[PDB]
């Protein structure tokens, strides 16, 4: 693998939940240790499962890994880091300022943005500890900071700037107050990340048109900041051999192939490697090492069943939630089509420009134009009296992932009024953290009401995807919102295929589909992987399955 050659001391893997960052990190680490290298593998995930892959316990202390001489490990709990980042800011004012005021400050330090900044404070310490490079040849991270987090830290206004105590509170700048270290150490960490002789960044992706576009954008954001030592690793690729004697497998192999040849322009110049889809989720060293090779029914109702029950009261707000790319826009469209086809009045709203298109009206809003309106608004409102460096800090705050989630939700709110006379289906929504923040100043009670509103969480039958969905649900629950049901999309165990490998992946999904049914959701739906893309009504009608 090109990405495995002549690696510098720091190696970072980035990419969406579940693409294989940790798996690839572990396998890499083993490979390196076996070439006689001293390796430090830093586990950075919220519910670290790395100890498990090496059959041993790991902690916030560097411990050598028994089964792999040369390799040591370190767990940096992000939830815990955020919790402590939060405590350092709030404890001083507990019993000083009034409870509702402190409680409000605490909520500002409870979003993904704070977690991200806290993580960076942890990376920073590692990236600045010179002695570590005295003990290790390589330090590997299974996540990477985002362009937004890095830009925030490189802004002069982040140090010399007091933004009128976020009143309306559209702000996530609260976290900055918690920066433990000296401006200089973060600056250094950033140079270390931008230095190709020190840091190598691995973009992990899947051979799916959508993901590839997201990775492309990630690549541009990071290169623009100075991280130009980048490698792309396409994981989970279906080996052609398998396209033999199977409509599904041959069709998937076919779609990946197209995409492999029509990689988005911005990624074509990057060193690209591909890792083949393995039959069993890697649990040990043998399994992990196999990943770098160069050569190769659950009892859950159909989506129709969920629409069936949603239909029961003739109207309401149906909100689809979940991480990016899990299928919210697709599910939202399917649900809207079924309702419509059964004589109901449906108004489907979307933040994505793409839908074929009668008692089914579609409103598509443009995320970019809504974001800019919202940004304009928050600028004339909070930006006055701020010097230029302060305004740029605020503009970067308005580049947080939630900025867009708030502005689109804002717009969707025009039609959220129709959920009283008909069905309104939305394909996205803000986090519980954001809702609480917005409510501080927005139809909160409406969202909270079990009748008027049913929130659906979309996820995949995979470990990380389910955990991220559970976390998205926990957060919503804090905002007084209980997801009405979960939809497990892209399932193979509910699809028709004789591909031995595919049947093996489908069996791998069993435990995941099980934990959703008994530990996370009350009402659950299974949707098969359709092969090809569900671009039109026909296909969109196939995802649902049938009645009774
Ligand atoms: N090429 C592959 N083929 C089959 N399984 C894989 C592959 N890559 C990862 N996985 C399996 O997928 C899950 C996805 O996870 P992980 O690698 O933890 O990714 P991330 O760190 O990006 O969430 C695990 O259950 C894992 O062992
Ligand atoms: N069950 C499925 N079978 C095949 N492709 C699917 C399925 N669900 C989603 N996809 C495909 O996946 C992408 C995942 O996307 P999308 O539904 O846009 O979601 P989100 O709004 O969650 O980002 C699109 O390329 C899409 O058409
Ligand atoms: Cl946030
Ligand atoms: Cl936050
Ligand atoms: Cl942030
Ligand atoms: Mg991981
Ligand atoms: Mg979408
Ligand atoms: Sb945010
Ligand atoms: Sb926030
Ligand atoms: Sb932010």
């Amino acid at each position: 693998m090109q990405f495995l050659q002549n690696i510098p001391p720091y190696l970072f893997f980035t990419g969406k939940g579940g693409v294989g960052k940790t798996s690839i990190s572990c396998a890499t680490a083993i490979r390196l240790a076996e070439q006689g290298k001293r390796v430090l593998l830093v586990s950075t995930d919220p519910a670290s499962n790395v100890g498990q892959v090496f059959s041993q316990t790991i902690g916030n202390t560097i411990q050598a890994i028994a089964s792999v001489p040369g390799l040591s490990a370190l767990e940096i709990d992000p939830q815990a880091a955020a919790q402590q980042y939060r405590a350092r800011i709030v404890d001083p004012i507990k019993g000083v300022l009034p409870d509702d005021v402190v409680s409000s400050i605490n909520e500002q330090l409870s979003g993904a943005c704070t977690t991200e900044i806290a993580a960076f404070d942890e990376f920073t310490g590692l990236l600045t500890d010179a002695s570590l490079l005295t003990r290790f040849d390589h330090i590997i991270f299974d996540t990477a900071p985002t362009g937004h987090t890095i830009r925030l830290l490189q802004l002069p206004g982040a140090w010399s700037s007091f933004i009128d105590s976020n009143p309306e509170g559209a702000s996530c700048l609260g976290p900055m107050a918690g920066l433990e270290k000296q401006r200089e150490q973060y600056a250094y960490a950033v140079e270390a990340l931008s230095d190709p002789k020190r840091t190598r960044l691995v973009l992990v992706a899947r051979l799916q048109k959508s993901t590839l576009q997201e990775v492309a954008r990630t690549h541009l954001e990071l290169a623009a900041i100075g991280l130009k030592n980048q490698y792309l690793v396409i994981n989970g690729v279906l080996p052609k051999t398998e396209a033999a004697n199977d409509t599904l497998a041959a069709a998937i192999w076919e779609r990946e192939q197209e995409a492999l040849a029509n990689l988005p322009a911005d990624l074509a110049g990057l060193p690209t490697d591909t890792l083949f889809l393995q039959p069993v989720n890697m649990v040990g060293v043998s399994a992990l090492s196999r990943l770098l090779s160069t050569q190769p029914r659950p009892d859950i109702p159909s989506l129709s069943a969920l629409v069936d029950d949603i239909a029961r009261n003739e109207h309401g707000l149906i909100m689809l939630m979940g991480k990016g790319g899990v299928g919210k826009t697709t599910m939202a469209a399917a649900i809207a089509v079924r309702l419509a086809d059964m004589g109901f009045d449906v108004h489907l709203t979307t933040s994505d420009p793409a839908a074929h298109l009668n008692n089914l009206q579609v409103s598509r809003i443009d995320p970019h134009e809504e974001t800019e309106r919202y940004r304009q608004h928050v600028l004339e409102t909070k930006g006055k009296e701020l010097d230029e460096a302060g305004k740029r800090l605020l503009e970067e705050d308005l580049r947080s992932p939630c900025t867009e989630e708030i502005a689109v939700f804002q717009a969707f709110s025009r039609v959220i009024r129709e959920a009283g006379k008909r069905f309104v289906v939305m394909d996205t929504a803000p986090t519980g953290h954001t809702l609480l923040l917005l409510d501080a100043t927005t139809p909160m009670m409406l969202l909270q009401d079990p009748e008027r509103t049913k929130v659906l969480l979309v996820t995949l039958p995979e470990t990380t995807p389910v955990l991220e969905a559970a976390n998205l649900q926990a957060d919503l629950e804090r905002a007084g919102i209980h997801p009405w049901g979960w939809i497990i999309n892209n399932s193979l165990s509910i699809a028709d295929t004789r591909s031995p490998l595919l049947r093996m992946r489908a069996q791998q999904e069993l435990p995941q589909i099980e934990s959703v049914k008994r530990q996370h959701a009350s009402r659950v739906a299974l949707v098969p992987v359709l092969a090809s893309e569900p671009t039109g009504i026909d296909k969109l009608k196939q995802l649902a399955g049938h009645h009774h």
